[PDB]
């Protein structure tokens, strides 16, 4: 509504959220490990264009499972709900099984899991090889980001790939299962999902992709469609109920907004018909999210009333 | 919007509803085995007070599991959401953990399963005997459907406590593992939920029930405050993710509305600051939900885009 | 074979495990928490009649779950292997189902855990009231000790009705799920199943039940034949897999003799065409097994090579 | 005791099962698949060395799964029970984690599961290469044989290799969670595995090696000491316990007696002091077990009096 007055409220907030010292930044590669706790970035874009950003919002960092929803809407603006979800589940997994590959139909949970992420990923553009398939995703991330930064780091790739055992087991076991469409070569699929998880975005850019699912998937700086109704719709569904891992449920009962976490410390949020937002911030808690970004949003809906039920 | 044409709409959506014959009337004790197949009713309220009902809307029938997402609406209003959720959960269990009691910190999962309802009909009113303790709920009720039909089935009740040796279970499950408020009579908190289970609505006095959550806690008939915002805000959160049994997370991605089933044939459906529905048809489907209202709410939302993410 | 050097090693190995003060005595009742940590006793009987004890050997103390292998055998007795295992199942539930109540094929694991022991007892002497059921239990354990030393704790079996939620959770879960014998008056058989957990014994009294499994069901202070060669070879097998707990798995491995272990601290231990023992020191370890007791069966293997395959 | 008599008892065993055609031939591999349902063979070798045979005795077939057993006496007999310990455990699973690789510890169930067979293998002889190990490992099969018939199918190799996407699953499953000694190539370890299931024996030659088992590790046709006393105890003890997949429970109850099947048919059975067996019939039930197979040993303990708590 007064954009000039909510920016303060909005710089507010990142002040608050800095003074939360606390977490552990991710050292399972040494391009995670690299990254000062001290980092912390705030980036909005609004669903009429309107932008604002407060810390180090023009540094770049990998969207590591920030990816997953992405490549998740542009499966399902490609082949349609009904074909996406032969392969992949729609619902959260809970406590109980949380270390499982498969649910009871030996089909990944959701795609917000890296067993279906991965089943994601073996179904885009299928029949062209890997290098084709990684331009056609950066060809769609840049449209969603209104020709932003979008980068690529290939020091995570190869690190990615050369410590990801879990990732080769839960490959061999989706093989084994049947879960990918025939004349699937696993290992290459495998290869082109590290790639997706080595894209780099700053909080400015990541900021405008959040804004087009804000935005009924038009982009909100050049008014082009992105993605089609159904698939931002199926991507906003599964971010709000499955997008911060273990804490997904906390989520979305305290704050009620779709949003996806990953382990550089990243959280895109989504506001429907309001704005997209990217908070970074390095030092994650013990579910693997963020903890200033946590703190931040928590702060968000209790000050604004953006929660989905809030009157 | 154009309440006329809007209507037409409802009974063009109650006629192809109709068609659909399948299911199987639940039949574990004789007052819901006597129940007709054919039995369909709809009931509409708008947050502004605008009625329409077809079918079937005047026969009453026992709220059950409805009765859920009501309780736990009281108990926070007059407790609040930090005391109620340290005797239960705020999340859905899943498929892997949905035949045990308590999830990993010794807490019923949420409050619409029947352990988690068990828990939280122990919070309200304590300190009184159970003849004002159901007192002061039926008082409640008759503010949420603004003075409308709220009765109560005997023989619902006694049928209910003879043959309840899973609640019995629960209960003393509950008191070996320190659920409850200290200094509860277990047994006495048992009849107080059967009494609860046998509470009996129409189709009609049940839609102002689901409107006074749709309106932000404010009764549309009558215009007085019944439950709190934040009382309404989690009732709803709840009802979305946990409201629809094993296929809640295909009620979440499908339809997108916070709603509630329960074993008479019931769905409680509520579409934020639009209106309250009461569905009732009594053959249940495998998963437990009316067959009728499930098809109901399906072509609802693909017709008039009531889905939360919908643009 | 040389039974006088024999009891000497039996000396020797007390000595030692008397040294072991660990472990903590249980609590849950007043009637266990009574008892002193210093109380340590070992008794022996061969298939012969050879008897030898050390230490608090004539201390009466309750039976608690060491009456699960004698209750099983008294009911495969009477009514065989396949009308017992219609009811109760044949083998260990493992550390992933060590909190379920019911296998698969909704039955509980073995008899050896709470629910099995309790379906057990719904099994004897059906049509007779409590107090015939008891004093049938009690005329058969009568002949399996040779006469000795059986008694009866009335303050157990109050403390342990008083305080037995955790079982009425199974009574009721049980009775849910069909798992008694038809016109079973469940609280009755909760009151006959507290009452043979309350059965007194000493070590003397024990070791000569212990024999009496040792010597192919015929008592060998009597030469009176009291269990069926069927029942005895099913305790047998159902003790070496089930019966020290969640340590189950380790004793077989390492002891590999049928044994059976009680809140109490005993441990009714039985080396097939040798002996009986009863070994008694209230310290339980975390698994709920006598400290004592335990490392004395260690030390008895290695030095006597008891083993099930030792050479 | 009687030879002569015995034999013509074991023919008409053998005659009997003979009669129970039902099962299906393994056929995930054609080198399986290619088998004749028809063939039925049963080798006894007794602890003296006499031998009887019965049926296709001399048609060599995969020891698939009864190598595992084998593999984990030569672990034990080289490193001891300690070392082997630090990277599998020693127990059943049971029906609730049969499809985990790992248990609460994040070790292996026990060393007759895949998981456990994998990390057994990468304890034997560590620093030498592929060729020499599996050397190593047919100089012992060879010493537990007598010398007689000890083969490889080359066949079988290459196709458990090219299609055991669930072993490669495991492989780095176990690798991510530092389930195998330091500096392991993971992909070596697995075709030293493939390699072993490969290994061809017949009823004769098998027969020996189960009654190596069976006389305290010293060969019965030799007279030469192969195995350990406390490798033989510990193969024994898990053998009875985790041999027969999951009908292992039902086995050690109505069976009692040390035994280990495999995919293609066979059923390695050892009786402690009188016999080592292989019985080989390729259709399997739906446990995985050689439907005559089971019959056999049903029949031979009722008859023979051979189970462990026998009298
Ligand atoms: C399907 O048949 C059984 C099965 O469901 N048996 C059950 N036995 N007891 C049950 N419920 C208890 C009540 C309280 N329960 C807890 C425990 C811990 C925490 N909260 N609550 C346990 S369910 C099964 C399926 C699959 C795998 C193994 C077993
Ligand atoms: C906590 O330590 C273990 C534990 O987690 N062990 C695991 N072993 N293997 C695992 N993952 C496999 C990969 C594919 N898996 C399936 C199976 C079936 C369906 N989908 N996926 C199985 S997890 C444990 C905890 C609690 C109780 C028992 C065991």
């Amino acid at each position: 509504p007064d954009f000039m007055s909510f920016t303060s409220h909005i710089d507010e907030l990142y002040e608050s959220a800095k003074k939360q010292s606390g977490g552990k930044v991710a050292d399972y590669i040494p391009q995670l490990a690299k990254f000062s706790p001290d980092l912390w970035g705030v980036s909005v874009c609004t669903v009429d264009g309107q932008r604002h950003s407060t810390g180090d919002t023009k540094v770049p960092f990998c969207l590591q499972s920030c990816v997953k929803p992405l490549k998740y809407a542009i499966a399902v603006n490609d082949l349609g709900t009904e074909y996406v979800h032969r392969y992949v589940g729609k619902e959260p997994s809970g406590l109980r099984f949380n270390k499982l590959f498969l649910n009871e139909d030996d089909k990944p949970h959701n795609p917000m899991v890296n067993a279906g992420a991965i089943v994601v990923t073996s179904l885009i553009k299928q029949g062209v090889n890997n290098a084709e398939k990684f331009d056609y995703v950066m060809q769609f991330l840049n449209k969603m980001a209104g020709n932003e930064y979008v980068g690529f780091s290939n020091a995570t790739f190869q690190s990615e790939r050369e410590s990801g055992d879990r990732n080769f087991a839960i490959g061999y076991y989706l093989k084994e299962k049947k879960c990918f469409p025939e004349g699937t070569d696993m290992v290459g699929i495998l290869d082109f999902y590290f790639q997706l998880c080595s894209i780099e975005v700053t909080c400015e850019s990541a900021s405008v992709m959040a804004a087009t699912l804000a935005n009924g998937g038009f982009c909100p700086i050049t008014g082009e469609r992105v993605l089609s109704p159904e698939a931002v719709r199926n991507t906003l569904s599964l971010m709000h109920s499955c997008g911060m891992y273990d804490f997904s449920g906390q989520f979305a009962f305290h704050v009620g907004l779709p949003a996806k976490s990953g382990v550089a410390g990243g959280i895109l949020l989504v506001v429907p018909n309001v704005m997209g937002m990217m908070c970074w911030s390095p030092p994650l808690d013990k579910m693997g999210n963020s903890v200033k970004g946590i703190h931040f949003c928590h702060d968000l809906v209790s000050l604004c009333n953006f929660h989905n039920y809030d009157n």
